[PDB]
């Protein structure tokens, strides 16, 4: 197993992660090596197929032109892997889009080939041994993973020698209830993985730990204290949002409802849907009313996001603040949603002061509505950070810096890579 924790039955929940010694904040319980693991094809170039690390002049792979390399070592390294797909891109060339779920799974079934038995990643929970919830998949979600069936078919046929259709779904419900998605620093999606004796962690509101990568490396880090025999939880969400949003998102992806202190008290619900102080105070219908709005764009702007021009997009933002600001309080979790995603518009139009224009309004509430060590609070203040520095109001900056610090010394650790750039960056300006 893992020295100073253990698997045990907790009731309600299945099997968890206890501690058998006590962790104070900013303590490494554990590290878990990537079972299973893709970079995403977006950040193809970027970072190092086989190591995930980022570097400039990353050699490319001769064959594909579309897998990249520290050198030689990474590259033969990632082989066993990376010929899943090497030569089914060049032939299938544009045709050739698995999902990253498909992906994954694929490098799964061909892990299992190579290393059938326990792998050092699975100390104290087995792959085979991931809980499924197949009895609770509904026909859109068996669809769905037909679909994800069918493609790993269609572009993984060649080296992988497949289990019956009943195994494939159990196989691709394991990998929805239990992957992981690596970011970077600022949260950008660097790829997905499987990380099993991370996956025994349960699910609370009020975590006690935050799971972080060093590569494809997972550490998992002390945020509260924790004591012999309490429970090692994590969050599976974003914490910003309200107690049934939450729930809502737990019961569609996790097949469950959290009953954390959080979630039973509701403390964060009243602020988190902040109200507007009018002199006719708004009714408790026409705040329902704003509420089931704003959840109609927050599902309208995802997916306007993929054929809407930035132009458009912001205009929906914009659009969508404004109705909102009738009712809702500029803090409030649904005005902050649409600010945040503007944000996001005004960087990818390289946008600086816009950018930097929203995410001044976005930080203050932030703080306020996550928990004290949160990625997504270290996170905006890195970017804005990062903003004021591009934009050479370096004491502001060096500020907002010295912000992210202090919250990824305790998730991260205080040797990390991410904090010697950062530090870096200060000392550069
Ligand atoms: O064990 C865990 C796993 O989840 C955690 C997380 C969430 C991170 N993983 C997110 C990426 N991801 C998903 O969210 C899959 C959810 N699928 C959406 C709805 C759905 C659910 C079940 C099925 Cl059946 C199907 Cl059809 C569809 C997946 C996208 C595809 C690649 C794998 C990840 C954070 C901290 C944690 O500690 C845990 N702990
Ligand atoms: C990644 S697994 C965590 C390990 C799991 N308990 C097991 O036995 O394999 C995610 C599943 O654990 C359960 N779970 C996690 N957190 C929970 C919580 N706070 N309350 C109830 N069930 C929880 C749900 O069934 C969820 O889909
Ligand atoms: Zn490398
Ligand atoms: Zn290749
Ligand atoms: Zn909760």
């Amino acid at each position: 197993g893992l020295g100073g924790l253990e698997r045990f039955c907790s009731p309600g929940k299945g099997r968890g992660l206890r501690a058998l010694q006590p962790f104070q904040v900013g303590d490494l319980l554990f590290s878990c090596p990537a079972y299973a693991y893709v970079l995403t094809v977006n950040e193809r170039g970027n970072h190092c197929e086989y190591c995930f690390t980022r570097k400039e002049g990353l050699s490319k792979c001769g064959r594909c032109k579309q897998a990249f390399y520290c050198n030689v070592e990474c590259q033969k390294e990632d082989w066993p892997m990376h010929k899943l797909e090497c030569s089914p891109m060049v032939v299938f060339g544009e045709n050739w889009n698995p999902s990253e779920t498909v992906r994954l799974t694929a490098r799964i079934l061909a892990k299992q080939k190579i290393h059938p038995e326990r792998t050092p990643s699975e100390k104290l929970l087995a792959v085979k041994e991931f809980e499924s919830h197949l009895d609770k998949l509904d026909n859109e979600k068996k669809d769905l993973i037909q679909s994800d069936i069918a493609a790993l078919h269609h572009f993984y046929s060649k080296h992988l020698e497949f289990p019956d259709n009943d195994s494939l779904v159990v196989l691709f419900a394991q990998v929805n209830c239990n992957g992981f998605t690596i970011e970077d620093e600022e949260l950008s999606h660097l790829g997905s993985a499987i990380f099993p004796d991370v996956a025994l962690m349960n699910h609370s509101c009020c975590p006690n730990v935050i799971v972080t990568y060093k590569g494809t490396l997972a550490e998992v880090r002390a945020v509260q204290e924790i004591k012999p025999g309490e429970e090692v939880f994590t969050s599976y969400i974003d914490l910003l949002y309200p107690t049934e949003d939450r729930n809502d998102r737990l019961r569609d992806s996790y097949f469950f409802t959290c009953e954390c202190q959080e979630c039973t008290t509701k403390d964060k619900d009243k602020a988190k849907v902040e109200i507007r102080k009018l002199s006719d105070p708004p009714k408790a219908e026409a705040i329902r009313d704003m509420v089931r709005y704003a959840r109609n764009v927050i599902e309208e702007f995802r997916r306007a996001k993929h054929y809407k021009s930035p132009s458009e997009l912001l205009e929906i933002c914009e659009l969508s603040q404004e109705k909102m600001s009738s009712v809702f309080e500029d803090s409030n979790v649904y005005m902050l949603h649409m600010m945040y995603q503007a944000m996001g518009v005004c960087l990818y139009m390289q946008d600086w002061e816009g950018a930097l224009q929203y995410g001044q309004k976005i930080i203050k509430p932030y703080s306020k509505h996550y928990p004290l060590y949160s990625l997504n609070v270290a996170s905006m203040w890195l970017k804005l950070g990062r903003l004021y520095m591009g934009l050479e109001h370096k004491a502001a900056g060096e500020k907002a810096l010295k912000k992210a610090i202090a919250i990824m010394e305790v998730a991260h650790g205080k040797d990390h890579p991410y904090i010697s750039e950062i530090k870096q960056e200060i000392e550069s300006h």
